[PDB]
């Protein structure tokens, strides 16, 4: 039994990157003893042999050399050693796929029946002595490749005799990723994660991202050994860092016309962040957009630390724009966390910018989804052409199956990053312009090419995506349309914000009349917005029953029937159902119109009943400042509403019981919309 | 200017029969002198010319020779001298078209123009002197004719011209009716009635109905000269009569399946007329109605002074019966008046026997019409064929536009005849049969042939005939289908009598639970009918919503659909649109069916919802006696009907709002009728 404190792990790290850093936290996890040269391919060997004539008599030491950008460690220095015994070798080395830099060779490698046949100096473990015979060797210069001269000392099949060398064919201590990504499986337990070659049914040890398998490491990564663990959750999202706080560069970018424009820009003025900290730009690229900005800009100047609007005007393409709005924050030593969000995120959570800030990565994205779907501001896996591909996890990531902290390939919409990460690391301008690819796949590729990873963190519930893909703008208030593509949002602004505690019961539905039901439905900007929309079209003028025309618009006219019928069946029919026990509605209405009683053209409405099982009453504008005039009266019941709720909508049957009148309109313009249900 | 005291009336009668008497009333009207001779056609002259010896010389006296028993006056003495002075004759005759007895002798027969050319011994008026000069020269028999010996005397131009003989040619005073039928109209005044000559532009004073226009001048009689007045109403109606009473033979006949025969039965113990003075014959000729007859029997025994029945096993025809019943009171010397009813004839006044017998005629009738049509119980004239005519005044009298008594050719279903009549006048027994007319004709032609009046009162209202055309009797309760063809006696029979006071208002109408309304609708024997009906149907078990059967019979498949409809329309509807003020109804109902509830099978119905606008509900049997149970619970309202009315129907509303069950019958058998109206 070789005993573990004669066991060094040597590795190559000139910067102490993010892989780096991973590394050493997955040799810490295994109680390892790692010796770090060069913090201060041939220059490897270069340190390495002068590093080893310290060990050239240490018969009674074991050395292992990896790399550590791109490893990490899935076992412990025990099974380590007992595995290196079990392979009965001196010198043992990964094994590989293919046989670089020179092809030729792969004759003289022995042969080898169902593992892998050539060597890799990426990952080997030895006797010191054994070790320092073969590293003394190298005398060439630093930029001359170090795999060819482990190669041709390899082949010399003397001295792989003589030396005991080996590879490990069939990943039993190294694993390669490169030509082997189909063999590797995570393999779970409780607090740990390690991987399987399902190939040759191993458990290895060394777990080497090489060549093009960078993204299937990052992957790995996040799980081995420590990562995520269905018991004790992910390990590092607690370790780092889960009186003023720093200075921010907020970058606001609205590059395509966006609904409900003006509830994000007064949402900013919400974000829990002291204002007083935080400097906002805002890129415009769209003229529908240029009245809401400048509607909510005094508001953003008065909060903000200082302001900054380009507008249309300026012709920045989006690429050019995030450049600039980044390089704003690059050059001002003063700017410590650069914050960019895109006008189709909603931030729900209003300290997203604090818990971002403390998870204290270079880059990370809060995770933000399309509402019920599974589209969301990052991608798990690339494919070879950088198009989207689905990752094995990312259901479970987007549906928040796991949580934690993830190491991603593509992040969007939404992130903050280190502003010394700017200085430091991407000091370039050209972040997101400079090719004819994406400016949002060029900006994840600029930070992939110098290694820094792009977390994404879905530990809180932080927002979600608006759909913008078809938002037709051709409305006075376009957003009275988005009930289908963003109906959470749509019921936010125009649904009656005490409708849910009313369907809920809590007392809010009255009953003013025996039968007729009255609670809220629509807010007062829904009220206003068709109102407008209403005289927007301008053509003012149905099934009444009496012994019956009132000067109205119908939905249909205006475009609004498919959405009017939609409100019906998600808000009215529940209510309805929870108000009258026994009934079931799909929301049928044929007519659905909008009157307007004036005392120049027609102030009422004699008695009469409405062609409908129901029928929906909603008040849109204020009785006394928009209107003097009476509401609308029951006659079988002597009952009179004559004090209607803008927002409210009465609830009464149409047939046979609730004759009803509208009573005069005596001043100003009285509006309401009524639909004929289940007819 | 010619003295009336000096013009005296002569006519001939053997026996005061009602025509002699209707003569002498007219001539009393006018205050003339009339002699008669013969109290105690050739035998005419015989006692005229012995009359006339006494007056030989009076060249002071006029004399008017008329027939008495087909003759009527219409103008006074006064006018009546001034038209024969005016006629410039010594001898005026009435002329009329035809020649007779010879025909021959109408060659000497002076020319005349547009006028009538024969002479007409029925009527004449001449100086006293002149008239002994002319009838001193009979010499012959009796039995030989009065008209020819007149004519001859008249076509002898010597003598024509001697004593100055004339011939009324245009009917300025004689107006014989035969052959001038289209040349009389009546013409009104305000108390008197006379005929206008509108061929000749006059006013006759004498009508004389000779030949066969014994009818037309029965019809004239009823008017000429006080018989009805526009003003004083009708003459002999009042002047006529208008402690025991007479006793009286009831004869009833039921020659035919007749709806409602219980009801007759039970009304004739109702009949205001001492019923120990009352002896009943009845005629049954249908199997069909023996159980009703059977039923009624010991009631009606227990009431009159003496009852029999004939019943169909005797095989008397209709006529035969009618024989037998009226020789009954014939043969019996206190039989005082015979009173026949018709199974058809619905007496709804009860003292109609009384009436009847006060107004002290031979004969009459009381009119009886089917319930808002012209068709009545007697004809007001006649085809030369004996086939229903309209007369002028049928209509007038039908809808009681003129009222009195009214000589008329044919009566029928209910008449009240003098006993002695019947002895001393009509002795023989084949009064409606022996011949292959029909016995109701047969009867009529039978009086008329001895001068008898047929007499008809539509003094007061007396009551209306049933339609018995085509009865079907294919039913366990065939009344039951009788709302179509008798709907006033169906209403009686089976609506509700409560009923039209709570359509009427009066507070008869409840509303247990809101918006249901209560109110009675059938009678219990309409209850009992229809459920012995569905269980006479045996074959038993929906549009209900829920989220829904019952063990029902439909009124289709026992083919009482139309007719239940019809009662929805008639009653229902009415009550409805009194009850929902604002709806209005036409009393659509696909669904009507009978639903039975036994805890055996199905005890209950669950909560649903009706598909209808509104439901009809009506119990059929009694809670308590025929079921223990609950009703009906309508569960958003927490309201209970406990206690269902018998005959007593709920109105509520169908769909959205009263969501109701049917609580479980615990015991016996519980009967509802339910109708989904508008659907
Ligand atoms: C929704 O309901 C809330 C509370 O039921 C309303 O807020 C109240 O408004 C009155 C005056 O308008 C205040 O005196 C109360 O203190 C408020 N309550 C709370 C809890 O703030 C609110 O106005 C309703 N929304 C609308 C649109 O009418
Ligand atoms: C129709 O209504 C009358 C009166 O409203 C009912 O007759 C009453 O019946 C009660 C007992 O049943 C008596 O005490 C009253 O004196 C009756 N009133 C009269 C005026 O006679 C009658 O029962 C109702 N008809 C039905 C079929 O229920
Ligand atoms: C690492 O070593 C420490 C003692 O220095 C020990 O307490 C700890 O449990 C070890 N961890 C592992 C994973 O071996
Ligand atoms: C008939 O004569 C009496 C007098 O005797 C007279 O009062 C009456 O008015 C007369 N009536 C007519 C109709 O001439
Ligand atoms: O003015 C009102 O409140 C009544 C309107 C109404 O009943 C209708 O539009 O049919
Ligand atoms: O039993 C009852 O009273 C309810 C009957 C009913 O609602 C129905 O027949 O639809
Ligand atoms: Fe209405
Ligand atoms: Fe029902
Ligand atoms: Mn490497
Ligand atoms: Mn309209
Ligand atoms: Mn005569
Ligand atoms: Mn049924």
């Amino acid at each position: 039994p070789v005993n573990p404190e004669k066991l060094l792990v040597i590795t190559v790290a000139t910067a102490e990157t993010e892989g780096y850093l991973r590394f050493l936290r997955s040799a810490e996890f295994f109680n390892y003893t790692v010796r770090t040269l060069g913090l201060g391919g041939g220059q490897k060997v270069r340190w390495l042999k002068k590093e080893m004539e310290k060990y050239a008599d240490r018969e009674d030491m074991i050395i292992m050399f990896v790399d550590s950008y791109d490893v990490i460690l899935a076992g412990s220095p025990t099974e380590l050693l007992k595995k290196f015994v079990q392979s009965g070798s001196r010198l043992l080395f990964s094994a590989e796929s293919f046989c670089w830099p020179e092809w030729g060779l792969a004759e003289q490698y022995p042969e080898v029946g169902t593992g892998k046949r050539f060597l890799n100096s990426g990952g080997f473990i030895g006797f010191a002595t054994t070790i320092h015979q073969i590293v003394r060797q190298w005398k060439y210069k630093d930029d001359d490749d170090d795999q060819l001269f482990y190669t041709r000392l390899y082949l010399d099949p003397g001295l792989r005799e003589k030396l005991s060398l080996n590879l490990d064919h069939k990943s039993r201590i190294f694993q390669n990723l490169n030509g082997a990504l189909d063999e590797v499986v995570l393999k779970f337990d409780r607090n740990r994660v390690r991987i399987r070659n399902v190939a040759y049914d191993t458990l290895p040890i060394v777990v080497h991202g090489n060549g093009p398998t960078k993204l299937q490491l990052n992957y790995l990564g996040n799980y081995v050994p420590n990562g995520w663990t269905p018991e004790g959750g992910c390990g590092f999202c607690n370790q780092d860092r889960r009186q003023p706080p720093p200075r921010v560069f907020l970058a606001v970018f609205v590059e395509q016309p966006t609904p409900f424009l003006p509830r994000f820009l007064q949402r900013l003025l919400l974000l829990d962040y002291p204002p007083d900290r935080v400097t906002l730009f805002l890129h415009n690229n769209e003229v529908f957009h240029e009245p809401h900005i400048a509607d909510s800009w005094p508001q953003l100047q008065d909060h903000f630390s200082a302001v900054k609007l380009v507008g249309p005007e300026e012709a920045l393409s989006p690429g050019e724009a995030r450049d600039m709005a980044m390089d704003l924050c690059r050059q001002d030593p003063e700017c410590e966390f650069y914050f960019s969000l895109d006008a189709d995120a909603v931030l729900t959570n209003l300290q997203t910018l604090r818990i971002l800030i403390e998870e204290n990565r270079k880059v990370i994205a809060p995770m933000l989804s399309r509402h019920g779907k599974l589209w969301s501001n990052f991608w798990g896996a690339l494919s070879p052409d950088e198009y989207y591909a689905r990752s094995e996890d990312y259901v479970e990531l987007v549906q928040r199956k796991r949580v934690g902290v993830w190491n991603v390939p593509y992040i969007s919409q939404a992130y903050v990053i280190r502003g010394d990460t700017l200085r430091m690391e991407l000091p370039q301008r050209d972040v997101f312009s400079g090719s004819d690819t994406d400016p949002d796949m060029a900006f994840c590729k600029s930070f992939r090419d110098k290694g820094i990873f792009l977390h994404l963190s879905n530990q809180h519930e932080f927002g979600r995506l608006l759909a913008t893909s078809r938002y037709d703008t051709e409305h006075l208030h376009p957003d009275l349309w988005q009930i289908f593509d963003n109906p959470v949002d749509w019921k936010e602004q125009y649904i009656h914000e005490n409708y849910s505690r009313a369907l809920e019961g809590e007392g809010i539905v009255e009953q003013p009349c025996p039968d007729v039901y009255w609670f809220p439905l629509l807010s007062e900007q829904m009220c206003d917005e068709l109102v407008a929309e209403m005289e927007h079209y301008g053509q003012w003028s149905d099934s009444r029953l009496a012994g019956v025309p009132t000067v109205d618009i119908h939905m249909k006219q205006v475009g609004y029937e498919d959405q009017w019928l939609q409100l019906l069946r998600t808000y009215v029919g529940p209510m309805t159902e929870s108000l009258f026990p026994g009934y079931h509605t799909k929301a049928r209405a044929v007519m659905n119109f909008v009157v307007r009683y004036r005392p120049d053209e027609q102030p009422s409405l004699r008695p009469h009943h409405d062609s409908s099982t129901f029928t929906l009453n909603v008040a849109l504008n204020h009785k006394g400042l928009d209107y003097e005039g009476g509401g609308c009266r029951f006659l079988r019941y002597d009952c009179v509403i004559s004090s209607p709720r803008k927002g409210w909508a009465l609830l009464h049957p149409g047939r046979l019981t609730h004759y009803h009148e509208g009573l005069p309109t005596t001043w100003g313009t009285r509006y309401i919309m009524v639909s004929f249900v289940d007819p």
